[PDB]
């Protein structure tokens, strides 16, 4: 009766719960701080995690991701080009990953939770073991991208927490 | 075919798998480390993902806490008491969370993640929907608390990347 990612799905709304309630702490001022070259922002956090989870979805689901299909890109004008691949952010990169109000960040991320929510609803049972990725060891399925999507999501609201009390002090 | 706790009990892995990882780079004085008043070291972030599996999943399953029933407490020898009702650690009670080998750690997070995924394994889909606290809006389910001890565990890996990276710089 009940699907086999419902509970992937309220752990994922716990993660979408705790940037809420961290970024409403906070000024767009301090949530573009990056307290130290390894700390990020909450900004670069939340878009980082409404990113991900955008593209990973997407790409399972053969669809633009919404970065691009949604024109967030042209909300965030971001100083950062939009490439073919993805890559990991220097310090310097990740700077640059600063908004105008804090808004954008929170409507971002709900339309990537809510993408991910509507996949999660619908893939079925069967598709979980499909290989997505064959040079991997072991190869990658369906399975173990979902469950990375999840594990990233929440692993950085708890940073988002951390830096959130380097940043303000609470 | 596939148990609706399956993918929850692959993301406690991953947590798992983070705090290992992150430990593997320090050493226990490292590790014992906390660098904020607001910032727990590493040997808390683990402790307390252990002890909270391990209480919120012993008493799902009626049993006595492995902290006392496999004698944790005796090996970790903290200098807090053990009490009816677990509290929240002021900064100074949080320094005293401290252990003389790295290895002591593993064990009993490996040991809660172990109960944790037995208890996975072996919840009826029926039982998750059985109330277990009536005296909150809405009431707390099994499921609830079940996708609250998996969020924490997570969450606090990510914590613990962060700590990790303000004490070793890395």
């Amino acid at each position: 009766a009940m699907k086999v990612t419902q509970l992937s799905s309220e752990t994922l709304d716990r993660a979408h719960e705790r940037f809420e309630e961290t970024l409403a702490q906070m000024t767009v001022a301090e949530a573009n701080t990056m307290p130290a070259p390894l700390i990020k922002s909450v900004t670069w956090l939340m878009w980082h995690t409404a990113r991900e989870l955008d593209l990973q979805i997407s790409a399972l689901n053969h669809s633009d991701p919404l970065w691009l299909s949604q024109h967030w890109t042209e909300k965030f004008a971001l100083d950062l080009p939009d490439e073919t691949e993805d890559w990991h952010h220097t310090p310097e990169e990740a700077a640059k990953v600063v908004v105008a109000e804090k808004q954008l960040l929170s409507d971002y991320l709900a339309a990537s939770v809510a993408l991910t929510k509507s996949y999660l609803d619908q893939i079925k049972e069967e598709q979980l073991s499909d290989v997505i990725d064959k040079n991997w060891t072991p190869p990658v399925t369906r399975q173990v991208r979902l469950v990375s999507a999840i594990d990233d999501a929440v692993m950085h609201s708890g940073q988002a927490v951390y830096t959130r009390r380097l940043v303000i002090g609470k």
